[PDB]
This record gives C-alpha cells, structure tokens and sequence, in this order.
C-alpha cells in the first residue's frame, strides 16, 4: 500500500488508511460542483493536457420516407487546455506522535481536513471562474452563454417569475433536459419565505421546475445565479489524479504532507448555460 | 468497423438509455411489438367502420466520431468517450414525442393534441384553489359519458403542472394528492406542450397504441476520410383507435 | 374455422375481459350458479307483505362481428399478431344490453327492472349543488329502508353527474362528502351511463332480496363462412329474479 510508497514514513498502513479516509471524506462533504457534473474516468499519469470541442450550432433530427444520402454535422472549434495541479501542505509534530505511541492514543488528524477543505474551496473557484493563468473558461464567464437581470427579490412571487423567463431564454434554444440551479447564499436564503398566492415556501415551489436540485455556494457574492442544463454531452469533467496524500520527507524531526489532485473543466455547448445577474 | 464487438455494446447501451430516460408516452402507451422489416404501412379501424391507411416514417440523426481521440483511446487504454452519440440520441427522443403529440402534417398522421372526434374541456383560472380539482372532475365526467370508465392519464405542460403545487383549501392537502387517486395511471409532465395545455386518456390497448418497425438503433455509414461517422434510427407511428377516448384540456 | 386454437383462446381471453371490465350489476348481485341448456324457464316466488309464484322465461342476448380474410392471410404471411378488435365492441354492446335489461327489464317478456318494480321504495330529492344536501338524501333514503327490517349492507348506483357532483368538500368539515357517503354505504358507490338525469337506487344486497340466474355465460360461436369472410356471434342467456321488493329505495327527481 502506501508504506511502499514511502518506506520512510512514521506512520504505519492503518494510519495511511485513516487519513486517507478522513482526506476524501472531508473532500466529500466540500464539493459542490461535483454533484452535478459527471466525471470523465480517471486516465492517469499518461496524459498532460486535454482536447476541448466547442460547438457553436445545433442541428435537430429528420424525418423522411428512405434516408438521405448527404451528412449534417455541426461546426465545432478544437481547442487544447492543460491540465493544472491542485495541491496543499500540512504538518505532523513528532511529539504528539511519540506521546500517542506511547500512550496508546488514537492519533488526531486534524489539519488533514483543513488541507482537503483548502483543496476543495480552490477547486471549486476554478470550476466557477477558472483559471487565468491557463485562460481556462468558467461557468460564470464563458462566452456565448445567456445572461438574465434579476429583480428585486424581496417581494414575493419575483423569484419563480426570473426563474421562468431564465427556462424559457434555455429553452427557446432547443434545450429540453433537466436544469440546475446553484446561487451565492444570500440569494438561497431569500428563498425561504412564505409564497402567499400558494401557500407554501418559494423554495418548494422553485424545486418543481428544476428537478436536478437547488445549490447555494459560497464563491459567489451578492446577487448571482447560474441555471444549467443538466448533460454529459453539454458539460463534463476530466480528471487525472483524484485526491491524494503524498509524504514530502522528514524535515527537522517534524513530518510534512501534501494533499494535490488535477482536475479540469470541459464545456462543450455555452448556449447551454444561463447567467442570472443583477 | 473500427470498433470492436465492446465497444459497439457500450455504443448500443449509451444510446439506449439515454432514450429511455426522456420518451414520454412509452411510460402510458403499450407497444404493438417489433414488427420487423417485411412492412412498410399500417391500416386503422376507426370505430364509431372506416379504414385508413399510414405510411411509417423513419427518424435518424448522424454523428461521427475522429481517428485520432480512437487511436490515442486504444495506445492509453482508457474509456472512449461517446457524448455525440447521446447528444444524437436525445434528438431521436424529442422528435419522436413531438410527433406522438403533434403528429405529422406531411405524413397525414393525427396527434393526440388535433384528433377529430375528440372532446374538448375549456379550463378556467388555475391561480385560486380547487379549480383545478374542478376541471378535472368535469373532464372525467366528460369521458365517462361515453362508456369510458378504465384507468386514466392525465398529461399537463409544465407551468400547469407546477400551478398544481398548491394547498387545496378547507382540507389542508395537497391538490396533486387528492388528484392521483382519480387519475390511477400517473400524472406526466412534458415540454413539448406549450401554455396551459393538457389532455386526459383512458389507457388500454383497444383504445390506442404505438406500432413499430424498428427500435432504436445504430447503423456506421462507412470510412470518410480516415474518420468514422454513424446514424441512429427508429420507425414508429402511433394508431388511435377510439378518438373519443381523448379529453384536451385547453384554453 | 381459419383460426387454431391459439387464436380462439386469444379471442375468448378478450370477450372474457372486455365483459368483465364493463359489468356493473355483477359487482354486488350473486350468481345462481351456470345452470346448463337444459332449462329454458325459472319459477319466481315473490313476497309481498304472500308468496307469489311467476313463470319467467329466459332471453337470449346476442351480437355479431366479422372477420376479413384479407387481414388473416396477411398476419399468416408475415408472422405477427392477430386483431381481435371488433369482439371488443360486440363484447362492449352485450355488456350495455345486459345492464339495461338488468336496471329497466324486458317489456316484451313482462320482466320487471330496478327503477320500475312494484313495491318498492322513493325519494324525492333535491339540490344537490348546494353541499351537504346529497348526504341528508342518503340518510333519509336509508332511514326509509331501515324501518322495514333492512339492515344488511346496503349499495348505492347513481347516475354520471350526480355521482360527479358528490366529489367536493363537505361544507363545515375537512373531508370531503364521497367519504361520508361511503361511510353509510358499506358496499360501494357505483355509476353507469344507462341511468340519464338525476336519478339512482339504493338497494339492501343479500342472496334472499335478488340475484341473477344465468343459463349460459358469455360465449362465442361461429356462423360459417360467407362471402370468404368469417362472422362470428357473441352471446349469453342471463335474467334477473327480485324476491323482496320492499329492499329497494329509488332516488328521482
């Protein structure tokens, strides 16, 4: 297991094992982006950078008596992204593990969830706005996508009308599939209020319509929304490394950690994606 | 062929669940089985004797898939990816419901929606509560008027499926609970149907059916420049046996 | 007969369901049993508070339908299924003939019906838009039927609209009035398009108040073949014997 890895490491395979499991559960209960998103298998250490098509038009089916003889495909643009590196560090003191070895103590893994959530908010900030330094696309500022205004959402009822008139600009665009709404928390908690024409929370009502869930998410602030149509062919993640733990050595009687995965974003149709913005 | 007998399993899975997931009617309409390829029309008896004749038509989309991604697929040993072929199969889907609720006007196929010898329910304002209790009841009454009593289904765009989402007053429940228990068959919600629109059927196989030729399926149409494109393609037509069996809800 | 025996299974197995998803008085009246060809009258002795002794002769209750052998060849040749779909509207005509013979009786053979037999009871209802009013007329035509011995469990037929008409809210409480109305009624609340207007029966269910005597069930016979078609016949020998007429209370307008 991991002990081959690093021979040289303090701990022993069940500590490996349960810091792997507090790494990747506390990643679990932090990502946002992924419950919506499919993942692309993991490939591996063979591959550095990835091939995106975007496409700019969408062709619907045909009916006719024999076929055709010609073929229709759309138009799409390949463009190349190279895979970034996620990563974060964190210290274990030789005191505390010589004092829980001797004591018989269960040793505490606590800054190991401080990385993973670290890890997690940054993977999360470029899912959403990615990367400048790669000039890698984010949801909320990719090009060709819809852009909605919303109003004051105070009063009652406002809500449920700006998310129709969003589904209806996606759907005009001959985008049918489930939808997904993910908001900055100020926004997910004006939802909570009573709906006085219905006689439930707008919440409730709102859940109706978008039937792949309702997010809210930190990384954005004040007023802003995203509805996305739900689909692997629309949207999709690669993944080449997930999260991991690696031992950077004995450094000053004190043991490092790094906690890194490498992960990006692939859209594939903009058109598929509304932006509600004050 | 250049994939192997796997991947043309994975090919013919991916397309066929992602069908699934969207087809609308195939969840209230029985299929008249896989008839085969030996037939090319239909006959209808509409009952109420007159015989008329249906041309099946054929619905495909294509798609294509490169020689480079393959080839670097088999050298790095990793899954192949296949998102044209859904993004294709969803069309096939969304064509097919249009025309089970819409019919063809080319091919002179009636809808659900615009069958002659239908009944026709004018609904009233769905934003108070209980109205739409009301209509339902009036058009089950309308159905039952003409010796209809089976199984029904009710079928609502989106925006009155969600007008529905409201408290029924002086009971405190749910409206979508207290109707469930009338319409037995399920209550659907699709967005081929615009506005405030909906139908009611009574269900059953001497009322109205789905003929098929072919399902779906994928054929290669043949090396084109080192690349590999496909088609996907089904034959299906809908017959409707007793138009009075039918209520639309309109406005 | 061009059809083997798959296909006269097949054509039995729908006459058999489409008449039995279509019968409405078989639900709460008992069967006297398939007595057999052998007999082609019955005795009913009617009490009137007292024996009365009535020869009734049983009918014969038929429809016919048509085979076109274009249509056989056709499924032969290309292996697929055939469509028994006319013996679904003979079954269906049977079926409606059946129950109205049942809820109104044969005036050529003088056999009395539900909604016309002498010595029973009625009711004079009222407005049943206004709520409430519909559960009062349930409650006194049931008070009509208890003073007289009744009290088994009773069963109720209305007509379409009214049996529409009693799906709101019962006015000053929570459920609504098909609940209370069941609540009386212990063995349903049935409706059928042969009753037209505002009218239904209540009826006290029981083998020793009435019951149906049935000769022969439904059943399909082949005429023979005419013009290279093939017609065939769907048929059922059934009558309806009111021993206690008394256990009948008709609601009319």
């Amino acid at each position: 297991g991991k002990t081959q890895l690093f021979p040289d490491s303090p701990l022993t395979d069940q500590d490996f094992s349960q810091l792997d499991q507090t790494v990747i559960d506390t990643a679990r209960r932090q990502l946002i982006g992924r419950r919506f998103i499919e993942l692309y298998g993991p490939l591996g250490r063979g591959i550095q950078s990835i091939f995106n098509d975007v496409f700019i038009e969408n062709y619907e089916a045909k009916m006719d008596f024999q076929g055709s003889f010609d073929t229709d495909i759309e138009t799409s643009k390949r463009v190349n992204y190279t895979i970034p590196l996620l990563y974060k560090d964190f210290v274990l003191y030789w005191r505390d593990l010589e004092q829980a070895k001797v004591l018989d103590i269960p040793i505490d893994f606590s800054a190991a969830a401080n990385a993973a959530r670290d890890v997690a908010i940054l993977e999360d900030q470029m899912i959403f706005y990615g990367s400048k330094e790669f000039d890698i696309p984010g949801l909320m500022n990719v090009k060709g996508r819809s852009t909605h205004l919303i109003g004051n959402w105070y009063e009652s009822g406002n809500a449920f009308q700006d998310v129709v008139e969003a589904r209806n600009k996606l759907l005009e665009m001959k985008h049918n599939g489930p939808f997904a709404l993910v908001l900055s928390p100020e926004l997910y908690s004006l939802l909570h209020r009573v709906h006085k024409d219905t006689n439930v929370l707008e919440i409730e009502h709102v859940r109706e319509l978008v039937t792949d869930g309702v997010f809210q998410t930190p990384v954005l602030k004040g007023k802003t929304g995203v509805l996305v149509n739900t689909g692997r062919n629309n949207l999709d993640l690669a993944v080449s490394e997930d999260f991991d733990t690696a031992y950077l050595g004995e450094e000053g009687m004190n043991h490092p950690f790094r906690v890194y995965e490498t992960v990006v974003l692939r859209i594939k149709r903009p058109s598929a994606i509304c932006t509600l913005e004050d």
